[PDB]
């Protein structure tokens, strides 16, 4: 099935998830000389106060981490959203090389890595009906560069021996994601898509606009980490973004001038 190898990465996706091609997929550029600072845009909120972790996972694209989703422990509103969006997992991308491993990239500058807090608006019950719904998603996108070290990422950098291989998973309980924020909440919202299969557009993207910093130690342990399960010919897991796709129909709004 799907990854991010030659025969089986991005430029293939179509053939199986033909939404791939379609007309809100993402990433994308965000050109920053045509974003517009957009009046009608209400500050983010983030609630991650009672946020539950439940257990990380490498899946054998990216690892995930998963969170309790039974109640409103951990939610994003306002900003452009209406409603409540509950937090469900963070994905992370990352490169063989320090200057690429986002997916989304600003005035095409690739950042060394790309997170994503992944919500589902709570009016649709639960993550599986909100995915099928074109503002079922809200997903918080943070950009990594490699300076000095993230602490609130040390966590679970230290886990990741125990996950080296695709179908690995631990207990990763009381994890805080406020740890992964930068200081400043200004974002560039825009109408797209899951940046992996089933690729489905109902993500209403949240992108900040400050990175944040993790050490060159950090991001070298997510280069350890293999696409491949255990007892199969080892396969680095690095380069697993999908690259920036046509913006079509699409304005990118920013929330500061
Ligand atoms: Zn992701």
């Amino acid at each position: 099935h799907w990854g991010y190898g030659k025969h089986n990465g991005p430029e293939h996706w179509h053939k199986d998830f033909p939404i791939a091609k379609g007309e809100r997929q993402s990433p994308v550029d965000i050109d920053t000389h045509t974003a517009k600072y957009d009046p009608s845009l209400k500050p983010l909120s983030v609630s991650y106060d009672q946020a539950t972790s439940l257990r990380i996972l490498n899946n054998g694209h990216a690892f995930n981490v998963e969170f309790d989703d039974s109640q409103d422990k951990a939610v994003l509103k306002g900003g452009p959203l209406d409603g409540t969006y509950r937090l469900i997992q963070f994905c992370f991308h990352w490169g063989s090389l320090d200057g690429q491993g986002s997916e989304h990239t600003v005035d095409k500058k690739k950042y060394a890595a790309e997170l994503h807090l992944v919500h589902w608006n709570t009016k649709y019950g639960d993550f599986g009906k909100a995915v099928q719904q074109p503002d079922g998603l809200a997903v918080l996108g943070i950009f990594l560069k490699v300076g000095s070290a993230k602490p609130g990422l040390q966590k679970v950098v230290d886990v990741l021996d125990s996950i080296k291989t695709k179908g690995k998973s631990a207990d990763f309980t009381n994890f805080d994601p406020r740890g992964l924020l930068p200081e400043s909440l200004d974002y560039w919202t825009y109408p797209g898509s899951l940046t992996t299969p089933p690729l489905l557009e109902c993500v209403t993207w949240i992108v900040l606009k400050e990175p944040i910093s993790v050490s060159s130690e950090q991001v070298l342990k997510f280069r350890k980490l293999n696409f491949n399960g255990e007892g199969e010919p080892e396969e680095l897991m690095v380069d697993n973004w999908r690259p920036a796709q046509p913006l079509k129909n699409r304005q990118i709004k920013a929330s500061f001038k």
